[PDB]
């Protein structure tokens, strides 16, 4: 309450420490405002691409808001309007869950790394190995695991990181043990780090030697054929990249597992309706069946062709996007959408197909981005916590960096989901609506 964190050796019983203070937060709003919509977002989809990956992301979510939470008690000491009773208490209680909670991320990201090397490793083996069941096993035992590897806090072993140091109290009465942070290292960092490792290394030199024919389907419905030579035009930059292209009329299909087969699926359509957003003619049967098409965990993109004069620009683009969302499609880009003659459109055409070959390794990307950037985030944290444990070196500064930076983390997942993933900013996008939507009634 005397010291300051970035006090730079002065000592005053007087100050707020108001840079610390309005760092932390900010800190805990956008750790929580940035989880809270998440975890909405998640609320709202009805299916899901990756529904494994999704509930240890959502787990992550949850263990990042509950971090937000719990950052409200060191801002409440910071800003002392009411800092309630026993702070050392107060302060021990906060440093162990949140230092359960960046284990409970720690784990969800190792299981993550397991989960897409069973489905690349053993593919036909994958759908009777990950169930339901052995999943809910699974986080459970992540939520009770992580409070046991830190349980001794409690029991006089010890305490167990500098997540407390933001109090007054764990700065002088606590003190951290070489024993404890060996016996987490070989509990927790050692095993999640080598897992994610370990598993990365294979997956990533799977994707090398692949040399597997891709299969995409296009399916279009045109009404004065500008649709068709789109869908004909993007075909020819597949065919190019070495895609097995097969071009379908809308009128031409049967939805029955239409999609099936294919690692990757195009769906054009023009917009029509006079006063209204109605889908092109050959599509509305197609669109109302989409459901049978076997569109859930389908690596889906959509493309169509409008009039800019119209108030909703391909507002059929729109329709079938929300439809192949909510019938669990990864929507690998943000489609596209052609203004007038397609013709003279050929280099955005040509390069919207360019760009979504390369928007299928898209959501191994993000799974190793949020991984990259969580390994970076708490990398200086373990190697000051395993420093300070043997008393190599101890900085209150260093501390309080290490420790924010590691509590930064939380906010990091949502805005790489906001600025990477199609189907989630489509998803934080109808949420919006369903909030204007509250707001008018
Ligand atoms: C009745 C009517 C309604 C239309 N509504 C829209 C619209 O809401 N948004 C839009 O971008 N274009 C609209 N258009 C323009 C068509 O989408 C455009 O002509 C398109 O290039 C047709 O492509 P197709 O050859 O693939 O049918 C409309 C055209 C008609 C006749």
């Amino acid at each position: 309450r005397h010291s300051c964190p970035l006090g730079f050796g002065h000592y005053s019983v007087v100050d707020v420490c108001i840079f610390e203070t309005v760092v932390i937060v900010l800190l805990t709003f956008l750790i929580i405002a940035g989880n809270l919509t998440v975890i909405f977002v998640f609320h709202c989809a009805p299916l899901l691409h990756h529904y494994t990956t999704s509930y240890f992301i959502q787990t992550m979510a949850y263990a990042d808001l509950f971090v937000g939470v719990s950052c409200l008690v060191p801002t409440l000491s910071l800003l002392h309007y009411s800092t309630g009773v026993h702070e050392s208490l107060t302060c021990q209680v906060f440093g162990y869950i949140i230092s359960v909670l960046k284990s409970v991320s720690m784990w969800c990201l190792a299981c993550i790394s397991v989960d897409r090397y069973l489905a690349i490793t053993k593919p036909l083996s994958y759908n009777q190995l990950v169930t339901p069941c052995r999943l809910r096993i699974c986080i459970i035992l992540i939520w009770i695991y992580s409070c046991l590897i830190f349980l001794p806090s409690f029991f006089g072993w010890g305490k167990p990181g500098y997540h407390g140091d933001i109090f007054e109290w764990c700065a002088t009465s606590w003190l951290t043990s070489a024993y404890f942070t060996g016996f987490i290292v070989c509990l927790l960092y050692a095993p999640a780090a080598f897992v994610v490792c370990f598993t990365y290394f294979h997956i990533f030199k799977i994707c090398r030697q692949h040399t597997k024919e891709a299969k995409a389907l296009i399916v279009y419905g045109s009404t004065t054929g500008n649709t068709e030579y789109t869908a004909e035009t993007i075909a020819r930059e597949l065919a190019d990249a070495g895609y097995e292209v097969d071009s379908r009329d809308a009128a031409s299909v049967e939805a029955g597992g239409l999609f099936e087969g294919f690692d990757l699926v195009l769906l054009g359509c023009s917009t029509w309706g006079d006063d209204s957003i109605e889908l092109q003619d050959d599509f509305i049967p197609l669109f109302d069946s989409l459901e049978e098409t076997g569109a859930q965990g389908r690596k889906v993109a959509c493309f169509g062709c409008g009039d800019s004069s119209w108030e909703y620009f391909c507002g059929a683009v729109d329709a079938i996007e929300e439809k192949l969302k909510n019938l669990g499609a990864e929507i690998v880009q943000d489609g596209l959408r052609i203004d007038g003659d397609p013709r003279a459109a050929r280099d955005d055409i040509v390069g919207w197909a360019h760009d979504v070959r390369g928007a299928i390794r898209r959501y191994l990307m993000v799974l190793f981005r949020i991984t990259s950037v969580f390994y970076m985030l708490q990398l200086p944290y373990i190697i000051y916590f395993l420093l300070e444990s043997s008393r190599v070196l101890d900085n209150p500064t260093l501390s309080f960096l290490t420790t924010w930076l590691a509590i930064s983390n939380s906010f990091c997942n949502p805005v790489i989901y906001a600025l990477s993933d199609s189907t989630f900013r489509l998803g934080l996008r109808r949420l919006s609506e369903t909030m204007c939507t509250s707001c008018m009634c």
